[PDB]
């Protein structure tokens, strides 16, 4: 090799830092650096780097730990938001599940869920909250049948600090569980049976499943969500939000639509109820329009669910590095220093007129306020609808604005709240208050360069050269650099080069 390709998307911080990476490589090596702009969606850099520099892709770019974890890998298993569904006298949920593919890619399955009580009496209808599941899938080494051993921990959270429904009394001990599933996928009939126990006090479930008709025609991981949320641990101050146990012993119907991106659809209908002492989940599943050689019917998914992968930024970085390496032979280098997390911004004055310290405070005053957000933040499911689920934001008029017209808007007080990233320098110049994500809906976005192992094999010096930037850019420094371009109009290449010169890095 003789050239390496550094990519950016058409955004200020990306162009500045990409220029910095290029300047560092040129100052400390004898390589020629191609500077390649990518247009479009937020994962165009990732697609480019999988292409590689030799195929009109890129070799290097700045990625963010939290985006790699949450949006690409789908780690850890998602929080599943439980929302009351009046029309069903029950609850509903919408969430995304990701499965690892054997070629390294990631398969998405959009889940849509509705639950309805079987009995005629009153049930608990919850305020917005979420269930957090950790799933461990394993094999019984001795077992000849097609099977899945499953352990799960499930906890309700998201609401901060009689006393339980009558149905909850059925869950104080260890409850035997029976699961029965009859299915057809593209007309391939199959049946699954599972046995085990649930211990809601510890939010713990243990089950073994066997396919009773021979080979399972779909991968076991795609059946986990289908194969008993009544075993969640609700903390004491939240037990009034446990619909699932309040419907017991008569039970509830659970219906899902599961849409696999670029593949078929599952529809499921299940009854979850006590039969004698046993909690039974009986399911009918029908899968339609699957590719016989796609990821599901072709059995191209890995046998696993997301790792626990300790949640502090050190653990997040370790997991994202391990997995990018394993899945795509992409190498995360050291973090630059700044955390470019999503925040909401209000006027500095309107803020301490209501003592706005966190996102909760803004939600309490949210009726009086309008939110002029950006459009690929309003539309993204992972974006503002999820944040609304966790905070119950009553911005009953919010505007879908494109580029930084929202800044003039909040200055014009057309609008009271805007969405921003913590490194936007225009937040300082515009006199704005960054509110804290106190319930931590957004993961940290620590920025780091990433590079193909491809390119490091041919030019090992790149690893140390790019790591010369480790911890060299604080959040305040990134804000100032971004301001030089956005607020002062300076050339981003000159901004990058001058910053490196002044620090003695080139």
């Amino acid at each position: 090799n003789d050239t390496v390709v550094v990519g950016s998307i058409n955004h200020t911080e990306q162009i500045i830092v990409a220029n910095m990476l290029a300047e560092m490589i040129e100052a400390h090596t004898d390589l020629k650096v191609v500077r390649k702009l990518n247009l479009g969606g937020v994962n165009v850099n990732f697609e480019a780097i999988k292409r590689g520099g030799a195929n009109n892709g890129i070799d290097i770019y700045l990625e963010y730990v939290g985006y790699g974890l949450v949006d690409i890998l789908g780690y850890p298993e998602p929080n599943v938001y439980i929302i009351a569904d009046k029309q069903k006298n029950g609850i509903k949920a919408n969430f995304k599940i990701r499965y690892n593919v054997e070629d390294g890619s990631v398969q998405l399955a959009d889940h849509y869920q509705q639950n309805t009580p079987i009995g005629d009496g009153p049930v608990l209808l919850p305020d917005n909250h979420y269930l957090s599941t950790q799933s461990v899938l394993s094999k019984d080494p001795n077992e000849k049948r097609d099977h899945m051993v499953l352990l799960e921990f499930v906890t309700a959270a998201g609401i901060t600090l009689g006393s339980m429904s009558k149905g909850e009394e059925l869950f104080t001990g260890v409850v035997p569980i029976l699961v029965e599933l009859d299915g057809g996928v593209n007309g391939h009939k199959f049946s699954v049976r599972g046995e085990g126990e649930g211990d809601a006090t510890n939010g713990k479930l243990t089950l073994k499943f066997i396919c009773t008709t021979g080979k399972l025609p779909v991968p076991w991981p795609t059946l986990v969500t289908t194969l008993v949320q009544c075993f969640s641990r609700y903390p004491d101050h939240m037990k009034q939000h446990d619909f699932f146990k309040s419907a017991m012993p008569e039970g509830y119907v659970q219906e899902r639509t599961i849409s696999f991106k670029d593949d078929g659809t599952y529809k499921t209908r299940a009854e979850v109820k006590f039969e004698g002492d046993t909690l039974v989940n009986r399911i009918e599943l029908k899968g339609i329009d699957f590719k016989e050689d796609g990821n599901i019917l072709g059995h191209k998914l890995e046998y696993n669910f997301p790792p626990p992968g300790a949640t502090d930024p050190e653990g997040a970085y370790e997991t994202v590095k391990k997995e990018y390496k394993r899945k795509w032979n992409i190498v995360w280098l050291k973090p630059l220093g700044f955390n470019a997390s999503y925040v909401l911004a209000v006027k500095d004055e309107l803020a301490k007129q209501y003592n706005l310290k966190t996102f909760s405070d803004l939600a309490k005053i949210s009726d009086k306020l309008i939110l002029g957000a950006n459009m690929m933040f309003l539309e993204n499911p992972d974006g503002y609808p999820g944040l609304q689920k966790l905070y119950n934001f009553k911005f009953k008029h919010t505007k879908s604005m494109d580029a930084g017209i929202p800044y003039t808007a909040i200055d014009n007080n057309e609008v009271q709240v805007i969405d921003a990233t913590a490194t936007d320098g225009l937040l300082v110049s515009h006199k704005l208050k960054i509110l804290e994500d106190d319930k931590a809906f957004f993961p940290p976005y620590y920025a780091a360069p990433i590079i193909r192992q491809d390119v490091l094999d041919k030019h090992p010096e790149l690893k140390d050269v790019l790591n010369k930037l480790a911890n060299q850019i604080s959040l305040e420094e990134m804000q100032k650099l971004n301001y030089k371009r956005d607020g002062e109009g300076q050339d981003p290449a000159k901004v990058a080069k001058e910053f490196l010169k002044e620090k003695g890095l080139i």
